[PDB]
């Protein structure tokens, strides 16, 4: 029993290899409208996975775990999501995490910073991480204070490259020896607009400039970024992001080397 990575909620969400923290301050849970309705305005259709925020103080946390992915082709990660509140106000952040080969939670590679438009929304993930390793992705809610509701009605692996998002190609550690930059060559397939946000994250590390976007044809860019004048403490690990209106793309972890 592998899992697709993806789950409608129509059925328990432990079909799906779905689970949940006990780690954390409490969980998510599963609707469905169909089979028990609500006279509810700012709750939405159908049946999901959603945090209710009544009663609930800021700082709460709650995650849903997908299973571990280890796919061989390129693929995509998209989820649907919801967000009300009677308030103007929002009911908590959503934060989207991936774990690599049981590494560290790391840092939220996505993010709402929840406001409530009681609308659904796509958001889709490009990650470049392929069998023999894999991947956890894992949703965190976190509360506001406020009351509402943050739902995700379906996520669907498809395999195939996102549409709305760029994909990375490999990148290659780097190796250098002291008072000399060190360029990170963020290579992609997909095409790059205003708005997008692209930036390297190193884990304990101040974030390397974007540098150039160097755009050779339709669907191809290579993203660099340079960090200058190195030393002992800049060696650490690396990874290529692109934000687009649309989703996330990360590369694998690149490592830096210095002599
Ligand atoms: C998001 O969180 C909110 C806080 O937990 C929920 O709001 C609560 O919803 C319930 C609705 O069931 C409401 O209280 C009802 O329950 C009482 C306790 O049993 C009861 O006295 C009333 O309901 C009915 O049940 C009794 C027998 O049990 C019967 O005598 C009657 O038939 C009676 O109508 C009562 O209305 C709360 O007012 C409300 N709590 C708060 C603090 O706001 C939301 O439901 C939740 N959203 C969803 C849809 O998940
Ligand atoms: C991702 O790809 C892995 C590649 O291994 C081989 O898979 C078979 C089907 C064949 O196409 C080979 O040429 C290919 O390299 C898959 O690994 C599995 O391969 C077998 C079929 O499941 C299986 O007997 C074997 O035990 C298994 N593991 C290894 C390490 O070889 C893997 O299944 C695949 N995952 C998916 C479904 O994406
Ligand atoms: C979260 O997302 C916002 C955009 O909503 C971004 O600018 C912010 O800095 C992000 N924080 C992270 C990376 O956790
Ligand atoms: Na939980
Ligand atoms: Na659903």
């Amino acid at each position: 029993e592998t899992f697709s990575g993806g789950c409608l909620f129509d059925e328990p969400y432990s079909t799906c290899g779905y689970s949940q923290s006990e780690g954390d301050d409490f969980n998510w849970e599963q609707v469905n409208t169909l089979t028990k309705p609500t006279s509810d305005p700012w709750m939405p259709s159908g049946s999901f996975m959603l945090v209710n925020a009544s009663g609930r103080p800021e700082g709460q946390r709650a995650h849903l775990l997908l299973p571990q992915l280890k796919e061989n082709d390129t693929h995509c990660i998209d989820f649907h999501y919801f967000v009300s509140s009677k308030s103007n106000s929002p009911p908590g952040l959503l934060n989207v995490y991936v774990k690599v080969n049981n590494g560290p939670l790391g840092n939220p590679i996505w993010n709402i910073s929840g406001d409530p438009t009681r609308t659904w929304n796509r958001a889709e993930l490009a990650i470049s991480t392929f069998w023999p390793n894999f991947y956890q992705v894992i949703f965190e809610v976190i509360t506001s204070g406020h009351q509402g509701y943050l739902a995700i009605d379906e996520v669907k692996v498809l395999g195939h490259p996102c549409t709305r998002t760029p994909h990375f190609l490999r990148i290659q550690n780097v190796e250098v020896n002291a008072g000399q930059f060190a360029t990170f060559q963020c290579s992609a397939i997909g095409r790059t607009v205003a708005g997008d946000r692209l930036w390297l994250q190193g884990i304990d590390v101040r974030d390397a400039p974007l540098k150039e976007i160097k755009v050779t044809s339709s669907r191809r860019f290579i993203a660099s970024f340079n960090v200058v004048n190195t030393t002992k403490r800049d060696a650490g690990k690396y990874r290529c992001m692109i934000r687009t209106e649309g989703g996330v793309g990360i590369s694998n972890y690149a490592e830096l080397v210095v002599k």
